[PDB]
């Protein structure tokens, strides 16, 4: 049947988030979560409607999502929180859940006007814990490119244009067993910022075709 | 030659099967001022001069290829890169791949390989590693360019700079900076192996 969260019976998101520590957190520690998910169907969006906010050739949604298998094809729409001047730590913590033992490689493909500008290639192997495996890719420092476009949106003086900038920026992450080049779970990003007295927030659709 | 008492490197190629291969290295060296190539890298954390800053110096190498992108009678096909290192010390190797455009990085590529003995030694084997997305459209469209000379005038802005880490120890083992140009089928593929200085 048909996924209630982020994952398929072989790969689950337990956790995602994008952070930044302010360079005095060794003495008092936080953290802002710029956007954050921590793990009745999903309602569901038609992929056809966002493949030109992605490349569109090979690694591109479509030819992704021909490829399969259909049900591992997410899109999450995030509200994030760009209220928080600089020179502290800019992570990215991702989580992940599997009955079997894998080697996981994760592609991060950061893009503007449907045209991928960045990507992150990573591969994480299984740790045997409580009756499953788990893959923790922790504290990933983020791009440097991503970094200064944060600075840079967060001094734009209005919500609206912020907006209209993140109309055009996209993310798309494509989780695969290194071994077998199986699609495991396959996630599109959507972002407008959130209204500063509320912190971040997402909902979760599946792609449909 | 490309090595260190430590970790040498005994094949490196990319090539595509329905195998061609657009490099090949199969395993004293001229010099490169490193500061020649700062340019051609991005100068942010992970940049060749913040790398080398660091060291070891002798860890640090140069790679000129002239590719081969004659192949076809095409599309489709596997895109992919082997690599092989070699040690008399029993290690696990983090390999950092970093694609460059106008010395902004494109991609990083990070994967993770422990020693396996073998004849009396320790290889590490990368191999048929899938190309990423982004250089196998690139080079679908590279290979269109009705001239050579119009290849090597996009390739002058494109560069690849691997890092290859002792991962328990987080000690530099390998740094070497890729430029590329196009062959002539006739001639080849070729590289030339250069040690970086400063
Ligand atoms: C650093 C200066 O600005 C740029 O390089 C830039 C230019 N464009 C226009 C989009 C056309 C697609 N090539 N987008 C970007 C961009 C946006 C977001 C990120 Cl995170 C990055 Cl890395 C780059
Ligand atoms: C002119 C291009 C010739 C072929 C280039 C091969 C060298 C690329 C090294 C591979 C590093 C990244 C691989 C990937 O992540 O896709
Ligand atoms: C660079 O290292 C690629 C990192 C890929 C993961 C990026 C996740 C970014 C989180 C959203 C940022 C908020 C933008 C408004």
């Amino acid at each position: 049947w048909q996924a209630r969260g982020l994952g398929t019976a072989r790969l689950q998101l337990v956790e995602f988030s994008a952070f930044v520590e302010p360079p005095d957190a060794v003495d008092s520690y936080q953290r802002h979560l710029f956007v954050h998910i921590s793990q009745p169907p999903l309602e569901s969006v038609d992929v056809r409607q966002i493949y030109d906010k992605f490349p569109e050739k090979k690694g591109g949604l479509r030819e992704l999502y021909d490829r399969g298998p259909p049900h591992a094809f997410f899109l999450v729409k995030f509200w994030a929180d760009l209220n928080w001047s600089s020179g502290g730590f800019y992570g990215v913590s991702s989580q992940y859940e599997s009955l079997e033992h894998m080697t996981l490689t994760c592609s991060s493909k950061v893009c503007s006007f449907g045209k991928q500008v960045v990507e992150k290639v990573e591969t994480e192997r299984a740790q045997l814990e409580d009756g499953r495996f788990v893959y923790r890719l922790l504290r990933s420092p983020m791009c440097e490119y991503l970094v200064n476009f944060l600075h840079k949106l967060r001094q734009l003086p209005e919500r609206y244009m912020m907006n209209s900038v993140l109309e055009n920026f996209t993310i798309l992450q494509v989780v695969t067993n290194r071994d077998t080049q199986e699609l495991l779970l396959c996630t599109a990003y959507v972002f407008e910022v959130s209204t500063s007295e509320r912190g971040a927030q997402h909902h979760i659709y599946r792609l449909v075709r």
